[PDB]
């Protein structure tokens, strides 16, 4: 995508700032447009009738979201703000638009996809054949590759709680608790606050 | 995708039959093309070091895949053929260029990786919230919408293999015997072979 193709999008939309942890899409909900983010992140969540929920994924700046329904549906999963969000809503009928006078806006969201597909086919890989031990190890590696993370002499250190890695992983955050205990003991990771710093990495 | 777009696709190919079982992508292998199945079934799969396989999808006539590092690469899965397939494969630099001479082309590539992502996230949610019974039930659901589900007085009934289920949900096939001692006695399926009907559906 070009610069000259997000100034376009930016003009065909209706903006909306959201506050951390506020639900941008609601799982069920009729799809009808797509969302841009100008600046901050959101989550994705899914999660089983009994309240406990899972953390599919984090998206960017400059990511696109609420684009399953485009093609063809109903919201796929929730999708709530991580922190504060300026957000640009496309409606489907003009992102179609948009697209066919330029082909590299839809390139550019198939990219997106693609992107996704394969994080989400490693997740089920995670799912499958890692324990929680493994499954948490995995997670806050990859907590360390998001825009959030920050720099260290140590190596790096990332904002974190129990409970979001076990939404994540799936599992309690007593049992991670636990498996932090562990990894703390071999001083392969530091605990400290909501703050924790993750060594060599 | 319209007629005149397969037409187009076939035209600048180079088909290939795989015999029932072929590996027809190698997980690792460097991307450089992507397929578009014109007659039959493939297999997606991943696995641990260890062996275990897991199947994460079917696709079908119709559909393209190999996709995954057309944006950016290496494989992301493994691509196995579930029956005998006529498979047409098409350059990653022949294929943007039909893209943009044509979008539907793109955007009928987009619809199926959307479809993909959908399934793919539901298939985390059931690794995630649902127990063995439960994945066997719904893998088997699933499995009587599959093409190769055959229509039946009672119900449905498809032809599997305890091996199938297991790879599918991520356990042994003894456990899968197990499941389906349990469904039958409870006479919602009915094993004979490698054969199984599945009624009401
Ligand atoms: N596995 C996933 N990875 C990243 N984003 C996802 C995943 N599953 C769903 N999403 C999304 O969250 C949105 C929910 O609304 P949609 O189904 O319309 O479109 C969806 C995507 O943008
Ligand atoms: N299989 C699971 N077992 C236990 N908690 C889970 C599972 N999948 C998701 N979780 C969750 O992730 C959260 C971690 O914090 P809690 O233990 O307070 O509440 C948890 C649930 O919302
Ligand atoms: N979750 C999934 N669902 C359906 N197909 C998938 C999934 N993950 C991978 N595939 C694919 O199998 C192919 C492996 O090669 P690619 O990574 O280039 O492109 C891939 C897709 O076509
Ligand atoms: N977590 C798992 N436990 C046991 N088998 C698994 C798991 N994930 C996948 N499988 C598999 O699916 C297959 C079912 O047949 P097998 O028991 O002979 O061999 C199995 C593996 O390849």
């Amino acid at each position: 995508m070009k610069l000259k193709h997000l100034d376009k999008l930016l003009a065909h939309c209706h903006r909306r700032r959201y506050t951390a942890k506020s639900t941008i899409i609601y799982a069920g909900d009729r799809c009808e447009t797509l969302f841009f983010i100008i600046k901050g992140s959101v989550t994705i969540l899914i999660e089983d009738d009994d309240g406990r929920e899972m953390i599919i994924g984090y998206l960017n700046s400059g990511d696109f979201f609420g684009e399953l329904g485009l093609f063809e549906q109903e919201r796929s999963a929730w999708v709530r703000a991580k922190v504060e969000c300026e957000v640009a809503e496309i409606s489907y009928a003009k992102f179609r638009e948009l697209s066919q006078q330029d082909s590299e806006i839809l390139y550019t969201l198939g990219s997106q996809m693609a992107d996704r597909l394969r994080k989400t086919t490693r997740k089920v890989g995670d799912l499958a054949f890692l324990d929680v031990t493994g499954r948490v190890a995995r997670t806050l590696l990859d907590l360390c590759q998001q825009p959030d993370a920050m720099t260290h002499p140590d190596g790096m250190q990332i904002k974190i709680t129990r409970q979001e890695i076990g939404r994540i992983v799936g599992c309690s955050r007593e049992m991670v608790g636990r498996v932090l205990k562990s990894l703390e003991e071999q001083g392969l990771v530091h605990v400290k606050g909501k703050t924790m710093v993750v060594f060599g990495t």
